[PDB]
């Protein structure tokens, strides 16, 4: 039947997770805000408290476990901060390409070094014009011989600059008439090629601590023994990526809601007004029981997108709606959070106006709030007919 | 571990309760609505069919269904029409105080009598002045006797007119100070008792072949058998009794929601507007995406609280957040589907204007939005 | 400079206006909603009261007042009844068409005889295949020498089966790829001629008082004596009668808004829980809040579109803005105010049920909430180019 | 009557903030905002140009204009740049208190000095432990022979540590039960004077620019001249400041939301996804009609909020209503602006996620949210009794 119980083995890792965050995360994130640079101490403990790399089967050195455990683990850390977390949670976006499209000496040869050493990958299909329109991306790929001659730029690459290695969409047809699911291949790209071009670290309003640049692909020459499934097989892939790591993306933004909701309520237990604590404020009580509300409905719906492709069936419809309702509630309680806090909450001195900066990205990437709308519609809207 | 699949016996159960609602209680739920007469007959076939007093244990010849269960059944029923569907949960809601605060006789006394024909019981709490502050209630309980002499009144009792028996919360202390939790005590009432002056079928806006109607208790005589845990266990029993309905009723808003979706998205593949057909402008595509998402969250959020409290834990703070959020998005989805509809959808000869109109009671009955919050932020206060 | 002022003669419609809505209108309107009977007996006094075809030019007996006043007088009815108030208004809509596009006779004939008795007229443009798409109109119109024949039906016509005239909108060019400017043609039929069938009076959630139903045109002969301005100038006249229109129905959702608000207000100060009135409670007084904040700002919207039409300007932008947000916020304000009630709200013995089911409707006719959009963004980006 | 056109003057004040926001702020807001450098050249530029101190009586050397005028004026500025715009106003809200409760003397004094060279002065109510509860504020003043002892603490002081006199608000009645409204006095302050500690430079999330900072007051010596109106006023003085400074907060709202519309409509009509200009994309229209009607109706709002005063009429109901709203409407349209951007939204390199950061202060300061709806709730009862 139902069941939101949690496994034995997952409240193990929950409180790992939990442990690592509010003692080991929370303490240094708002320097690491401030300076831009990337946690190098924190990816290491993560590494060494198993709290990496989570999806890499067992068949090459991983743990293993399901998308459900990644966001249980996930939610731990976004709640200290979603700039580490994001930085983390990169290493699975790249790595699944190669456990769905890839084969065995694929994943032994770039899965396994994951398990052995704490190395970090990326995820490369965003180009400056087109993000949104994965169809649009102009990166191409030429075969000589044995190889793929790789010319192209990507944009807004998470671990970007810090990667081992890269998973890279690239178009193979060049005909424009050809169909989205025959123009494209996926290639596992190292980073140390002759021709990848790193750019710099761009400066966003949030995640700040996180690694996210350009990079130009400059005559790459890449081995055949490193396109995954096949020429022109590389859209499915990105598709089916996606659908596997927006469930713990989601579970990011409420683990980010989560906290703006602790910290809204401590705050509204110690402050003073007209009288009585700001909580004893019917006003504010139904503030914080609306935001309350918003984050249990996120995380339900993020568990049964998980659960839904665990159990090996297509989630491309609950995983949109986590995606969608997740990012959305994470921006509404990041500001009512500062909202409580009044002067103090506008203050870098406090935790809260950080919140409501990290918070504006969960609606933008891995599919904006638009895009995931026009899938969760598709989706609807197939089932009548 | 995490599981979103139904056993077979449940696979089962909906089954039968969607093909009661899709064949028999969608053709008629129109002119019900129209004329709102008592459906009667639609009642009956919900009996003989397993679904109703769904919640009364085998050793009475009811079902024994647990909470989730019982949820799985109403979203199909709602779906048809919450006007009947309403009608059909009235009567769980005055068996759940006997079934958690009765002795084996009363048990076996009024909640037996209802598995052997399709009777009617009644939960009778609210007063004129007093819905929401229920430790307001002034209807009073003097003891003589044996017999509780009863007087006072109550307002809004559904299945009022057509009830065999009735729960009845009455304040037994006189006192001012009188702790909540010690100055009320419930009885199980018999319709046909000397005193009871029912009333005439209040006219409403939605659910209107639902019966609801205001009835006046004057030296009404309770034998002290009647009592059910004891005198002053009151407020307990009624207080206990939210913990199980509230799940239901918010499955019940879904199920209306989830209708209201279900009409506009057809709508929206027939008409065309612009050379294109609804659907297909963007801006109804998103109308259509944020509708299949309210639904889906509302759903899920009372699965939880069903779940928990069929698992023996106290669930009254994710029962009150299906409750109050299921409530919310079914009014939303009502209003969204009378516009895709467009002027159609204003019209007395479609399906949506009578969704829009039944949806608005679920954000007033059974604890209002604005109590559902008190509740959400005293307990989320509370961990 | 800026003036939020009443003149003086403005003080005096909007006193009689109020007046006559709160002694008469809502100590029947509830029978009305009931009933589903015409209102005449408000008509007829309406009508001498002054508060009717307000917009008629002195020339032909009119009191040649403008938009502003149009709406001044409007909301005041509203807040009695849109039921009563739409019916009255309906005349305004089917009036403007012969104002800005008729000759000195036209106007004469058919608007000079609403001024000597009480008749009722009709603006014929929905079809029941096309509503918010009027260049999707089917009903023709054909040219037998000195005359027109008509041929087609239209739906959900207000005043439709009480009119005296009817102003109709008929495509007048067959060529399918005849612009939309230059294939229709806009007439003036009279009832009593032959050939056109009215339908049943529609049953509806809302607005149950006022006159709405089909109406076919068989074979109906019109003079050419009837044709507004010019054979292909249709569509022009129309969408210049909804810039005109569209103010006056904003500033009835204001009315309707404003009574919900009074209610509401008027219980809240009485019913008691807790040992205090409603409006003691935060949690109801933020609610009276943003009702207040909502009327306010929909008031100024039409007062601002009433005023630029007034000015002898276009006034699209404006006017759809105020139609779209009135719309949204007399919707939210009747939930509100029901739910206030609480039990009493859901029952038809008080009057805030009634203004939940006349509400719904300003979100539908005079343009639908997202054609609203697609005006609004298209004045607004044409700005920026 | 009613009417919406600028007086010839009006339309020259507007043109001259309009060019010097758009050439002189807009250029470098960027680069302020980055360092939270107090922006003295572009003061000194606005004091040149007549854009400040806009309602100190001409019989000072002031332009004595209204409030509408410090509106209008207002949100031209904003547009550029609300942290340079709030140092500006906040010469405004420092004055007032003058202007409506001092006598002819201390206003030659004190905003006589003003027009003759750029100086700055500054609010002082708020307190580390009160600002949304004015009564609670503990700044002690006591009268020793002819002079005041001012003691105490006061929090985020806009131009705190810039400022040539400030205006103080201190209780000079011991006695805790005494009411509101006979136990505060408001005194002109000189910041030169021994006893006054200015404390270091705020950061805070938005208007970085802004000077803002705590100041502590050890014996603070004042003479008796220095008392505005008299003991035990200074309640109804500070309450008498927030109407008339409402309005113009509200304006700078409306001028940070029209600069995100417009960088939105600009991006919307470059940005090409799936083959179209975003702005084509139906979702997209949508989104931007909705964001232009919320900054035509915040715009009506402070229109009507500073009309109603200068009129000489109380208008808390409407400065409240328009301050609200504005507020609200700023942070969604900021938000939504970034949104259209997309990853780049999110990148410091372009304007739209400094509008964000600066937004969140709308909802805070001049009165927060929640104290809005606490005032407006309140005026609105009052109407019916
Ligand atoms: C915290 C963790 C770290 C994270 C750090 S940030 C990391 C990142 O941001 S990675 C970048 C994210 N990129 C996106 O989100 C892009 C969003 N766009 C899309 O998803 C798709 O282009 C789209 C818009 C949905 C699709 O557009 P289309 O071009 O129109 O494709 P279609 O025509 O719909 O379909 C073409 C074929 O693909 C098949 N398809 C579509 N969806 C799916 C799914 N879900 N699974 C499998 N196959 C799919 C479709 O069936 C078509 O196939 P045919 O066989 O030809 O019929
Ligand atoms: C599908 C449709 C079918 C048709 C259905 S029509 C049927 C109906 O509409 S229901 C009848 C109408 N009455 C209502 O809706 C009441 C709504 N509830 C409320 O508003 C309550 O005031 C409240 C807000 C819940 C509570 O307010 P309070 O006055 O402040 O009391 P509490 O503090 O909650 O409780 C005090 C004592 O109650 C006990 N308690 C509290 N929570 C629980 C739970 N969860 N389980 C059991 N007992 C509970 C508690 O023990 C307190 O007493 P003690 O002194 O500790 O013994
Ligand atoms: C009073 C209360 C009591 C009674 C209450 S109930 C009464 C009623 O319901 S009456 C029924 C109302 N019907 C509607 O609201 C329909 C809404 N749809 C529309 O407004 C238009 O189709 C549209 C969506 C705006 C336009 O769609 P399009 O087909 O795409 O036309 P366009 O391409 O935009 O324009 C084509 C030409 O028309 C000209 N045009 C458009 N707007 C105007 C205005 N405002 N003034 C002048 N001309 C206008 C446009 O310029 C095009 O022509 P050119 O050749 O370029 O000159
Ligand atoms: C762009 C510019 C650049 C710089 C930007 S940053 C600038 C700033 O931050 S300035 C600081 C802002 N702080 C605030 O806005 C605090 C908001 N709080 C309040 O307004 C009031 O405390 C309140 C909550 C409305 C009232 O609370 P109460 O303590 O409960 O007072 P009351 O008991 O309601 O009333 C007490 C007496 O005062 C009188 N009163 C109230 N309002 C008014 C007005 N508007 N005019 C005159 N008198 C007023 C009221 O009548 C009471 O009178 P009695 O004589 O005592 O009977
Ligand atoms: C911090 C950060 C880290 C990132 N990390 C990675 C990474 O590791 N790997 C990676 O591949 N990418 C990454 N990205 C890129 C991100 O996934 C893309 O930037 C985003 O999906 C790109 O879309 P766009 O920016 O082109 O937006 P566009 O959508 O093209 O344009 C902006 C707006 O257009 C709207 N829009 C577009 N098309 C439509 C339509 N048809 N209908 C309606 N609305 C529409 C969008 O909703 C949006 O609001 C990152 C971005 C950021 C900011
Ligand atoms: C950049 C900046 C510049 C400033 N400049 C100035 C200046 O020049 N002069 C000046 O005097 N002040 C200034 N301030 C201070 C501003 O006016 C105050 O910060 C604000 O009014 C302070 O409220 P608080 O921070 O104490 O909030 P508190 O309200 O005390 O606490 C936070 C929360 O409590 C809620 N709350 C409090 N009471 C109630 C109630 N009764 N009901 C419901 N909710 C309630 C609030 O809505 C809020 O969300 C500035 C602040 C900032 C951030
Ligand atoms: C169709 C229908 C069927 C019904 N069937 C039954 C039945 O079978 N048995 C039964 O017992 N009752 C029944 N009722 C009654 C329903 O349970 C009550 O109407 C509802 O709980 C009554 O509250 P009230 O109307 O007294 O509202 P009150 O709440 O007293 O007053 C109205 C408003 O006050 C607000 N409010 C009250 N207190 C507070 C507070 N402290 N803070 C903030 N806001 C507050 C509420 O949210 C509400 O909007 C039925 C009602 C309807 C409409
Ligand atoms: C009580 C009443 C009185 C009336 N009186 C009159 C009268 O006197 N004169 C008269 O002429 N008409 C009258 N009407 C008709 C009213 O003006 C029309 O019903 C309405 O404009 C018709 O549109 P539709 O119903 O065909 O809508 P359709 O648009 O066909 O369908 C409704 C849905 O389609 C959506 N939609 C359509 N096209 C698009 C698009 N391109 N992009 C996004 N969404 C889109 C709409 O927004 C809406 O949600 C009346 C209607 C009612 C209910």
């Amino acid at each position: 039947g139902f069941s939101f119980e949690l496994t034995e083995q997952q409240k193990e890792f929950q409180a790992t997770a939990r442990k690592f965050a509010r003692e080991e995360i929370i303490p240094v994130a708002a320097e690491y805000d401030r300076t831009g640079e990337y946690p190098v101490p924190l990816l290491k403990r993560a590494w060494e408290l198993g709290l990496m790399n989570t999806h890499i089967p067992e068949s090459f050195g991983g743990l293993g476990l399901g998308i459900i455990d990644s966001c249980l683990i996930t939610e731990e850390l976004a709640y200290g901060c979603t700039g580490v977390q994001t930085a983390i949670e990169a290493n699975t976006l790249g790595q699944v390409p190669l456990i769905i499209g890839g084969n065995y000496q694929q994943q032994k040869k770039y899965l396994g070094r994951m398990t052995e050493e704490p190395l970090m990958c990326a995820y490369c299909v965003t180009e400056p014009g087109a993000g949104s329109d994965v169809a649009g991306i102009k990166t191409k790929a030429e075969k000589k011989g044995d190889e793929y001659i790789i010319n192209g730029q990507k944009m807004w690459i998470t671990n970007g600059g810090k990667a081992n290695w890269y998973f890279l969409l690239a178009r193979s047809d060049p005909d424009p008439k050809a169909p989205a699911s025959k123009a494209f291949t996926g290639f596992i790209v190292e980073a140390d090629t002759p021709g990848v071009q790193i750019g710099r670290k761009e400066i966003n309003m949030g995640q700040r601590c996180s690694d996210t640049r350009g990079i130009v692909f400059e005559d790459v020459r890449v081995p055949k023994e490193n396109v995954l499934t096949g020429e022109g097989a590389g859209f499915k892939i990105a598709m089916g990526t996606f659908d596997k790591t927006r469930p713990p993306v989601a579970a990011g933004a409420v683990g980010l809601a989560q906290r703006a909701l602790d910290e809204a309520t401590k705050y509204a237990l110690e402050r003073k007004t007209f009288g009585k604590l700001l909580a004893e404020h019917q006003g504010i009580s139904f503030l914080l029981a609306d935001m309350a509300m918003k984050v249990e409905l996120a995380r339900l719906s993020y568990q049964r997108a998980a659960w839904e492709i665990d159990s090996g069936r297509r989630n491309t419809y609950y995983a949109s709606i986590a995606k969608a309702y997740a990012a959305d509630i994470a921006n509404q309680l990041a500001t009512d959070a500062v909202q409580v806090f009044g002067g103090n909450g506008f203050n870098t001195e406090y935790p809260v106006e950080k919140l409501m900066r990290d918070a504006k990205i969960y609606q933008i990437y891995e599919g904006t709030a638009q895009i995931q709308r026009i899938i969760i519609a598709r989706e609807h809207i197939g089932r009548y007919k």
